[PDB]
DNA sequence: TTATTTGTATCGATCACTATAAATTT
DNA sequence: AAATTTATAGTGATCGATACAAATAA
C-alpha cells in the first residue's frame, strides 16, 4: 500500500502529551489531530479510535515514564532507599519543566461519563500495579534482610502508593518542588 | 407561578451527578434527569452549567466540609485532631451512603481549557485543606502539644497529600480497613 | 491490478444553551 | 388580568468517527 507519511511513535508521543494535560475525555479529536499534525482519517487508520489511541499512548507512557520506577526501586541497596529514591525522582519529574505536572495514570480519568468507564478502569488497574511494584521491592527487602519478615508488605505499599497519588494532585496544584521533597522525607519517616 | 422543585434538593441531585461524573463529564441530560427539572428551569435558577457547579460545590462544602474544622478544633491535641479527621474522612470515603472519594479531588483534575475556571476553583479548595491542617497545628504550638520549631507547612502538606491520595484510593475500591491502616501509618510520621 | 494512506468534505449524535409560548400562580 | 415558571422544540457548535476520490506504493 501507500507508505505512511508520518512517524507513528512521534504521533503517539504527541497524543500522549495532549492526554497528559487534558485527560482522556478532555482531549478532543481536534486537539489530538492538531498536535499530532495528522488528519482524522489518518488517525483511525493507525490507531483505531480515541479509546485505542489512548491505550497505545498509555502503553507508550508506561514504557517511557514508568521505566524509572522499577529501575530505581530495584537499583537501591535497601527497600527503604528504593522507596525513598523513587519518591524523590517522582517529585523531580512531577516538578520538572520538561514534562506536564503529575502522573498521567492518576490525572487522566478519575471520573467521567459512563462511556469511558473502560478507560477509567484501565487506569485504576495501573494504579493497583503501583502498589504491587512497591510490595515486590519490599519482598526482596525481606529476603535481603533490610526489612522485617513479618512486616505487612501491602500496608506499606498502599501507604506509599497513597503518598504517590497525593503527590500527583499536589504537583497539578503547582506546589513547589522543595515542599514536595519535604513531604517525601516526612513520608519516609513513617517507615518501620 | 410557584416553582415545582426545591432548590436545595435539586442541588443535592446535581452534586451527586458531579460527584460521580465530574464537572465536564456530567452532561445536562444526566443533570436535568437527576434534578427532575428542565433546561430552562435550570438556567433560570443557576444561569449556567458552571454556575450550577459552583452552587453545588458550595452546598457540598456546607454538607461534607463543615465537619473537618469541627473535628480538628474539637480534639485536645493537633495530633488527635489530624488523626480523628483522617479516620472520619476514611469512614465517609468507604460508606455506601456517599460516592467514594472527595468531590474536590475527583471532579476536575484535568479537562478542556474551556473549564479552566472550575479546575482552578477546586484547586483553591484543596489549598484550604492544607490551611485547615496548618491552622490547627498553629493552635497545637500555642497549646504546647507541638514543638515551636515544627515545620508546619511540611506537616500540613504531608497530611493533605495523604488526604488527596485517600480520595484516589477510595475511588479504586480499596477496603476501609486498608485505608484505616494507611491513616495510622501516616500518623507515624508525626514529630 | 491490489492495497493502503491522505486531504477535503463531512456524517449523525450530542454538547451547552435558549426563543417562544402554554400553564399556573396572585 | 399580571407576573413567573414551566415545557416544547430547536439553536449553532462540537463531539467521535467516516465517505469519497486522489495519491502513492507493491
Amino acid at each position: 500500500g501507500r507508505p505512511r507519511a508520518f512517524d507513528r511513535d512521534t504521533a503517539l508521543q504527541r497524543a500522549m502529551d495532549v492526554f497528559w494535560v487534558r485527560g482522556y475525555e478532555g482531549a478532543s479529536l481536534a486537539a489530538l489531530t492538531e498536535a499530532m499534525e495528522i488528519r482524522p482519517p489518518s488517525l483511525y487508520a493507525a490507531f483505531g479510535s480515541k479509546e485505542g489511541l489512548f491505550r497505545e499512548a498509555l502503553a507508550h507512557y508506561l514504557g517511557q515514564h514508568g521505566r524509572y520506577r522499577r529501575d530505581v526501586l530495584d537499583g537501591a541497596p535497601s527497600a527503604r532507599e528504593g522507596v525513598a529514591e523513587l519518591l524523590r525522582e517522582t517529585v523531580a519529574r512531577f516538578t520538572s519543566d520538561e514534562f506536564p505536572r503529575g502522573c498521567l495514570v492518576v490525572l487522566a480519568a478519575l471520573t467521567g461519563t459512563p462511556e469511558s468507564e473502560a478507560v477509567r478502569d484501565a487506569l485504576s488497574a495501573e494504579r493497583g500495579e503501583s502498589i504491587r511494584l512497591f510490595r515486590e521491592r519490599m519482598r526482596r527487602g525481606i529476603a535481603d534482610g533490610d526489612l522485617a519478615a513479618d512486616t505487612d508488605m501491602e500496608e506499606l505499599a498502599t501507604f506509599y502508593a497513597t503518598v504517590l497519588f497525593g503527590l500527583s494532585v499536589q504537583a497539578k496544584d503547582r506546589v513547589p518542588r522543595e515542599r514536595l521533597l519535604a513531604v517525601v522525607e516526612r513520608a519516609l519517616r513513617a517507615w518501620p
